[PDB]
């Protein structure tokens, strides 16, 4: 379990001060190992950024499913990330960071686009639950909502960060609630 | 006029060749005047670059409003940019390159939110015009409508980028489609 508390060591460095911090030299201090015992047990620094960034993406899924809901909608705000939770926000602090590394770090590259589909699996799972349940309808298959759920947070907060003039980042909930209505109501 | 020759010859290398062809002296040469002539009517070169952007934007709209249509229900399509008019490939060439320099050119920058403002207000239009032809329900607003049908497509466009496995470009009018008739009708 070395190389997991080596791991534990780079996921708190990540969650506190982001990937640039995360060199080979600090995680051995903090984990306190040798360098070359990160070296052993990780192919690259770039291999143990794109490792501990998943296992804070698994433990963000976590944590939001420990969250009470009573509902498939009430879960899919969650989610989609519009009942913004303040545990959370360094998780989505290193999201967003990522999203930047990915034209230029390979292993972060893959290991964002496995959250991703990791994330749209778990929309999908939460709308053929809620239709199961009876609370969703099914007018389009659960795979297609899911991509444009995800599709619609996504551009909604790329277009918060142009600073537009007449657009207010306080609406996003209200943005949300509106798509999620006329897909599933 | 002079100084409008020397924009339509920046115009002409920014749709075949881009914004770091635009030098002062290129722009110069393709509009055969002097170097000291371009710098007496603009600023600077990201100013020439940004008004010469600013131009070909109002003008891919222009050509937008030549495409036949029968319905505000087609007119929003050419709009979303669903039907790929072959005309308009180098003009949505540009203005994603355009998205890349807005985070090192402030003239480019400033350039990019005001096509963004003008194109939420042509779907504004559109959408009202829709509404008062009886063609188009109004259960939301249309300045809501707006901002998030233009959310929807830049971010399965975001999406697109990624290269994801589950996920075909070839679905993006069956995808834009279906939001627009939710909304509208």
């Amino acid at each position: 379990q070395r190389r997991e508390m080596i791991l534990q060591a780079a996921m708190q460095i990540a969650l506190a001060e982001g990937f640039t911090a995360m060199t080979v030299r600090r995680i051995a201090t903090e984990a306190q190992t040798s360098t070359g015992q990160v070296h052993h047990h990780f192919s690259s620094a770039s291999h143990l950024k794109a490792e501990a960034f998943l296992k804070l993406m698994e433990q963000l899924d976590e944590i939001e499913q420990t969250l009470q809901t009573t509902s498939q909608f009430q879960r899919l705000f969650i989610l989609l990330g519009a009942e913004n939770i303040d545990r959370l926000q360094p998780y989505l602090r290193l999201w967003n960071e990522a999203e930047l590394l990915i034209e230029q770090d390979i292993e972060i590259q893959k290991a964002y686009n496995l959250a991703m589909q990791s994330w749209h699996q778990a929309i999908v799972q939460s709308i053929e639950c809620g239709q199961k349940e009876g609370e969703f309808k099914n007018r389009s298959n659960s795979t297609d909502i899911a991509w444009r759920l995800i599709a619609f947070v996504c551009g909604l907060e790329g277009i918060y960060k142009l600073g537009l003039q007449g657009l207010a980042e306080e609406d996003f909930k209200r943005h949300t609630e509106a798509i999620i209505r006329l897909e599933l109501l």
